[PDB]
């Protein structure tokens, strides 16, 4: 099983894999990332639901491209019935329904010293 699933737009994949997943895995956190862990020949919705239901938390990597991505949006809605960890990766118009959810602001350098601490602390409780 996975500790966390990552929901993200492909345009942000560089940072997601090389930074976010990298740091999580270094921290011993077991991470689901579609391009590795998805099952080929399964339907998209099947792999999504597998990931969420076999994960304790869902990370959502917010950006302008995220909010234009259909697959990303569908995943979020289901994630709201569990626990999500929103990360503000790039500034964007956050939709109303994440607009009242506390997030991690990666763009906020002044809050960078506690970014990873808070993320990891939340996943492990």
């Amino acid at each position: 099983t996975y500790d966390v699933n990552i929901c993200y737009a492909p345009e942000d994949r560089e940072w997601v894999i090389n930074t976010l997943v990298f740091k999580l895995e270094r921290a011993g956190i077991k991470t689901f990332v579609n391009i590795r862990d998805d099952t080929p020949g399964n339907f998209f919705a099947e792999n999504i639901m597998d990931a969420i239901e076999n994960s304790n938390r869902t990370i959502v990597v917010m950006s302008p491209d995220f909010f234009k991505n259909n697959i990303c949006d569908k995943t979020l809605q289901i994630g709201l019935s569990h626990q999500i960890i929103p990360i503000l990766y790039r500034p964007c118009e956050v939709p109303y329904f994440l607009n009242h959810m506390t997030y991690l602001d990666w763009c906020d350098k002044d809050v960078r010293p506690v970014f990873w601490r808070n993320l990891f602390r939340d996943i492990r409780n």
